[PDB]
């Protein structure tokens, strides 16, 4: 390949951290989090269980050191998922462990910027019920770090949800699809913990 | 979780759409409401302020971009509103901010459909007055996209209003709740503006 | 503080996930819930809204990639919940924001497993009266994923209520707490939804 | 949607300006101010605050750029206020901070034209006393840029208030509702600074 | 807008400084503080806790940099408080946050020096009591940098009370209101801590 | 203002750390904890929730590194809280969230010792009844770590609880306040858990 | 005045640049030009000099430093023009000095815009007869800088000629103004050379 | 002279400003101004430009600073306009500079009051025709800060125009001279700007 | 602007002299003198005398030093003529002071080549008589350095006279312009100066 990005990966990965938060200083780390809801592929009557075919974007900002003298070389590098700490997103109610269709691939930037973005089959707990009247039925999941509070990570969004990638033909329709933060505190902790409620309006078409 | 789902979210999270409308094509975004109300929680005769807690069906298509060919995989996945671009329904008479009781979590379905219920306490301005009386009292709310003209955005209704739901030993009967569309016009606009306005008749048991 | 430890945080907070769920393979997460009734604050009779200050047990394993080699060093680190992916559970009829009672911290173990504790003071729908009969009086709350289907998030309980932490001096006496788990359908969706009712019956003393 | 709006959003959010004046010729910029009294909800007569729900018309021209040729296309599109810059007008004597009761959204056209309209409820200090009398009570709140002097900010108005709107059944009936534009001076700067004062006279019908 | 303005703001703001004290020299800032007591709005028996409307006059000169040269033009802007520096003078007792009346908006002129003018409504314990005897009762809020010592921040004040601007018809009657400045200090540090303790002294009229 | 300062803070703060813990060997953080009780506010007899004004010094040793050579310069600086890392401690049973009264400011030291005082209004269960007899009435609120074993932070205490500063004419009393160190388990977790149990004994005077 | 305006003028004026072009960087300085033609006063045939009362519209930018952190403060400041650098720009043909009509002042922004606008009357070449005709007759001047090639200086025009100022009861009417911008050279330089050059057709009504 | 006198002059000057707007406060500078229309010299036909010989009443005050204690001295003193500040206000449509009549001495009082009054004389466009007729003919010119916004100066007059002092045997009439304040704005900037227009109207006697 | 010519000019502003003749070595300084004939405005036949717009294209090399090395980088700078030393170059019949029609600016060059050239309307002692007749009428004036005698100031010319730029419809024609060197001597002094001798032959068209 290159040499001047085979540099800058080892670089990286063998010189500048382990899984530590790199950040001294006054800062939470944000991650920006959007929904691409790919396809709302089933819908499980006796269980209550609903299928949903998304992909997660996330982004975040990770602390580099620059070494070397940055030259005009390889700006992103692309690098396993596994090489590189990754936030704790969860969804609060899924069934069953959620399953990866993509490869964990993610960009980084020389700013420390990282993208990362898997897709992902997920089974939450959604009565289906009512899906084929006209006024449809509502699900809602929520999406948040499990362990970290606010302050230590804050999310954020730019948009309520991505309906384009939709699949055309799917076997359900989307009414609407809405990501919407919000804070909330759990018994265990003093702390505001923050998730983002993605709340699925669909009927079958 | 799974893996499938696991690529899912995170091609259309991480790849498929920032907060933008995906549809270049003739459409304007049909966005279907439904209110189930569930309770009158309580009115108030010095300020004039009833609170309902209701949730909202909010449906609506996206367009999405399936990549990655689809097989059967999970249909729907859940994530947080915050994910997602979501509708800016709002009630026009609101006394204060509504506050949120549920999970900001949508459904998401491959055909783009997204199924978002958020459930939420709402103070609006209505004379309580003769709420004691067998003929009750009426109140009216309308809720509809802020910005958007009937153009940009068609708001749909399948039903009246849902009743079923309704606590069982509310303080107050409900007489009839009805949810008409309508669309109106504001000085601003020449543009025609279209609401859900719920109109609630309701006495105390 | 200890080096080793260090490590150990900033590996998986700072190469380890975004949000996503980490899972690929054939899993939905199961998220283990229990309710430590601390104290029934407060009754509005005009309101019917009950007051409860509760912490909530939420347990959880995600999937951490192990790197460095593990040494015998520290076993559990404690993060910020904003740091890691917490599930979306809430409340199904709060009348308000729930507030948090105490600092969001959660702790992590290697082999995935998080607890998270949140203590929070929650206003939910239900009516006091006949508080002061011997009888008592009822009120049920239901907690569970929003979003989440039962194929993405089960939920589990241990037990059916904790009444050992409850305050001696408590303003209302509990006759008796239940946390029973149910699946239950939406008009949404197809899939089943599970959720963990909170019934308690209470009486003033 | 349209894919020909599509474009119109993207090039003027995407493209087009982050918030800065874009005007570099010789004009300050003029806000039309305009006032539809609602309804006056509340008195406090202990505090001497009163309540008013109010929704406030405000109109600016932005400097845009044509950039793709402008064939027949969306000539109005809508928006969040967050994308674009809004005006400072306070209220220079509120009691609390304004709540919004609508949805922050704006209409935007194509000669740079912009429409925002919140609804709001403000509390402002304002005796309440002798509000039985017939004679009734005057109260005046003034509303104007914070920091903007007349130099960058210019006010105006088209009429004197908007009773019309003004809810049938209020608890308080308006006697007479005006907006008077005036120019006045502070003693950090030497500018003038333009406000509306809204003197507005009622009294319990 | 003007051309030459707009120049202005986005050089300081763009270009010229972060939060950081740009000034290396000899100097500690003295902020100018005065207060201009609106009204007393409520006192409240229970609570011992009175509240102020207020407004504070904050002056300070930050170092600006001149780049390009300054030709006639346009000597102050008026910016967002958010874009600059702002002292953190805070009530040391208030019982709850203070809320803002106005927009954040201060004046900036090009010798460095800035006007920031906040209306607030401040909470502060006192006891009310004796307010109706002809004595009336006193109360004391001290206000100061919360972190910067003396050497950090310096205090200064012109005159003792404004009050030209109290409201003519407030529920209670200024008997006199102080300002004066004293240096203090704390157990936590050697270094002197200066404040302004506004003692006002008031009846009911 | 000083050069010199200037380049301490930005060293600190651009180039010594995000968060993270900094201590690598074997060091716990210890964080000394003590009460400045100033106030009793109020109590609830309904609710049984009672209001304290407290400010908590809070003090902590921090690793940070010595860069250009410490000439005699600016022993101590000031910076906002949010800039650096601080303890979550938390009160085990505040019924609602605590407001903070006073800024968020910090003094750090070079030998990287921090110290700071947040003052706050907390609301914490306890019951009132018999405030009035002589023999007054009992509360206590533990405030610890919420996320944090003894292992990670050890919580230390100099003396009992500040009166000095209890002011002269509260509503209430101080009987006796004391601080008292413990350490305790939790079902979560096998580690003990320090906490500092605030029991004040107050009553009507 | 304000103080905070006052801080702004001393640091961009005491601080922040001498004359010097402060752009280091990729840039040429282009400036505005645009022309108010006020009026033809008078017309000398035996001289065959024209008069004209012009405006001259004049905007660049500077780069200036922000240093105190910019709060909402003044925005533009006003300042004589000779306190900052201004373009060169010159009639190539006047017959005599130009005459300066208004006070030397330029409105400066943050953003390093610079608005200056002087009035002038200025003597140029241009020939009279057949000014009586129906045909009229035609001017030409052009305007630019001396010194500046267009490497160094880009000129730019948004329309044609302003005639909406020009005086109603002019001795002479106005057939055309136009404002055409040119590029050419010179025999001493190599480099291109820009100017605008004004034409205007007029005739005596 | 005196020595007293000489002690105050010399501490103003050599002590107390170089150019810069002394008010950090809540003010903009006031400028009065007040015409004392001595004669109208002449009117050119050909031109269309009329003479006169005007004074300019000017007053403001500015901010001195009392440092020897202020004993019962020389109260006003008198120095050369070029040693302080003073006012831009020009003359909109002066067709030649202004030429100066009267010594440039302004007389300062202690409380920082001054009064400045220059005698001029002016040439400005307007059309003479029908000068002879018994209508007269009307003309007017604006006087006006030139870069000073609205919020920077503000202009003030105290009656419409002095004819006292009007020569007795000028060669024209007075019909009517006017002082009209008025405010407006230009497109360079947002800003209202305030300028005294002087309508006169004269005729030849 | 460009960092690269921002250098160049400060550095040789700043550091590389100050009015006087850099050259120590062997070298008189030769200016070399062009004259394009612009036009002739006028002609007084009480007076004798006659008006020429001309500009005078002057050239010199002074000795400027090297200092950074010199880079690619921005080959002529254009700087205003006050900044350098220009030659006394004068008319010697001048009935009146020479006016300035351009902007004094002068494009340098790296080698220490310089190029002004102004634009001038000068008065010049000349009989118009028989301006008429086929025959025309000669004029002449000289143009040299006032000081400088042949020895310190030598001056070359070109060619003849520039015809070119000539106005094509002047009120007089040009018979042919002429530029001849020559020196000669004054009673004051030994030296021989040189002058330029500008004959032209001129009549009415």
């Amino acid at each position: 390949s290159r040499r001047s990005r085979s540099e800058i990966l080892q670089d990286v990965l063998s010189r500048c951290s382990p899984l530590n938060i790199p950040i001294e200083d006054d800062q939470p780390v944000k991650v920006s989090f959007e929904y691409s809801l790919q396809k709302i592929f089933r819908a499980d009557v006796e269980n209550d269980e609903v299928d949903i075919g998304l992909w997660t974007t996330l982004v975040w900002k990770d602390r580099c050191l620059n070494w070397f003298n940055e030259f005009t070389s390889f700006k992103e590098l692309t690098v396993p998922i596994a090489e590189i700490w990754t936030p704790d997103i969860f969804i609060f109610d899924s069934v069953g462990a959620p399953e990866i269709f993509s490869d964990k691939l993610a960009r980084v930037s020389q700013d420390g910027t990282v993208t990362y973005v898997p897709q992902l089959k997920v089974r939450l707990s959604c009565p289906l019920a009512d899906l084929k009247l006209e006024t449809g039925v509502t699900c809602s999941l929520k999406s948040g770090s499990w362990t970290h509070s606010t302050q230590e990570l804050t999310l954020e969004v730019n948009a309520k949800v991505d309906l384009g990638d939709y699949a055309s033909d799917t076997r359900f329709q989307l009414l609407n699809a809405t990501q919407q933060v919000n804070r909330k505190q759990y018994p265990c902790c003093p702390e505001t913990y923050e998730d983002t409620t993605l709340s699925f309006t669909f009927r079958k078409p």
